[PDB]
């Protein structure tokens, strides 16, 4: 019932004793691991309240107080009466920073109590949602030095006023189907494009083009915004070793900005909840580039390293994967925008599950995603044992919206 | 019940069957995934239902499930469980476990070769100097000059868990690692336990780089015996690189031959605590994790000084390039000397061909993402990408305690 973790590099074994507290399930049975699958009312909603509030007021040192009491009872009546309950400013903050603490996939977790909070609670239309992002935006990214944010907008009520924002990331490109019959641009991104382009989206079919938003304020039907050009700082990849390099036209954007998640805190549900943070390298240099359902393009590099793609033994994919990766690295720094390499984020994460386990009891990791795409076992998470399971408050996965959307 | 896995690269869908079968437990609840930890005698009562469960998979796969052969195997295995607690398996039906256990083994990659497992049936053996001789043969045939064979030695099964047969090397071919009086390893840091062991067993120790370590074998539960395999049947491979000069001079080699040999075969119930079996590397675990973990020779820092790569930031991703590099020359070494060896990227490429297969003509394949991902570039192998189901089934392969841990010394 009290849980061991073992580093096999230095033989440091730490006890986890939070994993009692979790309660939503993992997909995960007693005759079956699950751990490689990527996605697996008033009576509900008052132990949820409960749960949280006893979690926020325990933290503020506060736990068995009046002022602890009287928010649970407050909470109760306004449940009782309205089939809800707001947050208050300070719950809401709170809620926020520990989903994040929570995130078992999420490697750069030694940040998660410097997150600056936005409160998007008063936003009424898809206009009031494009001003409160680009104020996110401009805010995040800070001239190059990236400052993790959040903006949460209002929470679900009965599922039929749901603010959602459409688009994946704040920052994206899009992808287009030729009739080549290859892919133009980003193919992760075709489908959302032609929802763009069907809702009214004049595309200039580039290879880079930066997504419109869509966004859906109060359950109504979502619209269309173009975030200011200005707003949205990019990065021309070049090679410090390679001139070759800058001729393949490779850029990124700056600003890594989740928008398609779920926040849950203490049983309510905030649908559109975009955040922010700073790149991993490998995030932009191995999957974004080289995975062969993306840009893809590795070919091109190794013809251009001159390298030998007769046999796969030559590690030809390897030697490209790095230099690719170290271009993206050397791209960012030298434009003096905010990013981590695989080895520095690792290792921080390692110090940040110490912390946890001494300061908390425990931290949920999922291996199989805290474990870089490239170099895995020459990064300290390789041989760090983990535990993964579900804590709340909590980022959530939830349906496209366009599956869902009565029009 | 029905379980999809899907490739998030392709798109392909599988269904999976075959964890209904599944038996054993994963160490995972509804509440909490353990699926990075590396580790999460039997009575008459329980032993008949697991021979019985073997037998009739055994007569299914050669298509005679419910013949008198069955029938009369099963009642023949009943009696033989009543009156003597135990029972012995026809050749036939150790060779089927045997191939079975490798079939199974969720965190092998190397699967796609299952039923090519040549099985060396050595139930026979009663000492310690036996079992040296089988496992001299079973390195001579395995190596073949360098065209390797996979192959397993089998020794005999528990009995009442007094009398076990154990192989106390964790590989039958290792190198020795010693520990300075100043904190500094020479050898394998890997090896260092076992190592004082056989010194401490009367071993005298070369005190090199690369040792190649006596086997220390126990038969029947005695104490065991030291034993040096013959020099001439251990296949080196000199590392070098191919662009490279100076990287010879690093004086690095390995050996060809990987044969795990601490773990513990189960087939109907039975135990083989002594089952060494091998096949051949896929040139990361010798690059990679034997060459460049911290813990072990951790060779990342000299090989990237010589290539004069900028070592003041990991940004510059010296670690990776210089990982690359000892990977390419592990590989360009085997094939020069004709030694037997995949990459990262057939193998992984083979074990999704494997896989698919098995779906289909199994109705699945239990495979372990954490183990099956390769400890480099793991995302531009295809298995990054594939959802896998992880479940235990049976003929498996287990671990086992380490027998200096559970030993009664005789004396
Ligand atoms: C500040 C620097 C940050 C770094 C370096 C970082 C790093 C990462 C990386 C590498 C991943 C894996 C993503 C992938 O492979 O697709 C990830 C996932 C994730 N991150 Fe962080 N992150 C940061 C900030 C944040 C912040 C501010 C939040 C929330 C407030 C957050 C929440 C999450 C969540 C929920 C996931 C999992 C997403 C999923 O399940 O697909 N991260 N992060
Ligand atoms: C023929 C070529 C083979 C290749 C390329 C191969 C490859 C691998 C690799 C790379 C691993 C991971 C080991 C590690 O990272 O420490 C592994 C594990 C394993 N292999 Fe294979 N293997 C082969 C043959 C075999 C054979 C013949 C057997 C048994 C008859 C076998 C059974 C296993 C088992 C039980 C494990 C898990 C060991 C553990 O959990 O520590 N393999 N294999
Ligand atoms: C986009 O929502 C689904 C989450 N997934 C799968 C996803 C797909 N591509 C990129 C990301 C971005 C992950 C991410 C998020 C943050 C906040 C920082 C950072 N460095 N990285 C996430
Ligand atoms: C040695 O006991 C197994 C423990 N582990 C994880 C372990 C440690 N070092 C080397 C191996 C070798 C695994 C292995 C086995 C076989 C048969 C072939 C192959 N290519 N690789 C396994
Ligand atoms: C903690 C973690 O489970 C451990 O480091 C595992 C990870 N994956 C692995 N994968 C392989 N093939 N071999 C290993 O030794 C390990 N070690
Ligand atoms: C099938 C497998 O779960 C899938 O490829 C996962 C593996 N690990 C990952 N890890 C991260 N960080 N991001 C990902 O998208 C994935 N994809
Ligand atoms: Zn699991």
């Amino acid at each position: 019932r009290f849980l061991k973790v073992k580093n096999w590099e230095t033989d440091v074994v730490l006890t986890d004793t939070l994993h009692l507290k979790s309660t939503l399930e993992t997909g995960c049975t007693e005759h079956i691991c699950m751990g490689s699958i990527m996605l697996p009312t008033k009576d509900q909603l008052f132990p949820l309240a409960k749960e949280f509030l006893d979690q926020y007021y325990s933290s503020i040192k506060r736990f068995g107080s009046k002022a602890h009491m009287d928010r649970l009872e407050e909470v109760n009546k306004e449940i009782e009466s309205t089939s809800t309950y707001q947050l208050k400013d300070t719950e809401l903050i709170y809620g926020a920073k520990h989903a994040w603490r929570n995130a078992s996939r999420c490697v750069g977790r030694i940040q998660w109590s410097k997150l600056q909070v936005f409160d998007a609670r008063d936003c009424t239309t898809a206009h009031g949602m494009f001003n409160y992002i680009c104020n996110h935006v401009k805010y995040a990214t800070n001239k190059g030095n990236l400052r993790s944010a959040i903006t949460i907008f209002p929470q679900r009520t009965d599922g039929k006023h749901d603010f959602r924002v459409w688009n994946s990331q704040l920052i994206r490109y899009a992808g287009y189907k030729q009739p080549d019959g290859s892919t133009l641009g980003d193919p992760a991104n075709v489908q959302f494009t032609e929802i763009c382009i069907q809702q009214g989206w004049k595309a200039p079919r580039g290879r880079f083009d930066v997504l419109p938003l869509l966004l859906q304020a109060n359950g109504n039907d979502p619209e269309l915004f173009q975030i200011p050009p200005e707003l949205v700082l990019e990065v021309p990849i070049r090679h410090p070793k390679f001139d070759w390099f800058k001729d393949l036209g490779l850029k990124w954007y700056g600003l890594p900005a989740v928008s398609n998640m779920l926040l849950e805190i203490g049983g309510l549900e905030f649908s559109a909840c975009p955040f922010s943070g700073w790149y991993m390298g490998t995030e932009i240099g191995v999957r974004d580039y080289c995975d062969n359902s993306r840009y893809n393009i590795l070919e091109e590099v190794a013809k251009k390293m001159d390298l030998d793609m007769r046999k796969t033994s030559s590690l030809w994919k390897d030697q490209a994967l790095v230099e690719i990766n170290i271009a993206v690295l050397y791209s960012f720094q030298s434009d003096k925008v905010t990013i981590v390499d695989h080895h520095s984020a690792t290792e921080s994460f390692i110090k940040h599950m110490e912390n946890e386990y001494r300061c908390r009891g425990g931290c949920p990791a999922d291996w199989v995603w805290i474990v870089p795409p490239m170099s895995g076992s020459i990064t300290p998470v390789f041989h760090q044992e983990m535990l993964n399971y579900r804590l709340t408050p909590s980022f959530e996965y939830q349906p496209d919206p366009w599956n869902t959307h009565v029009w």
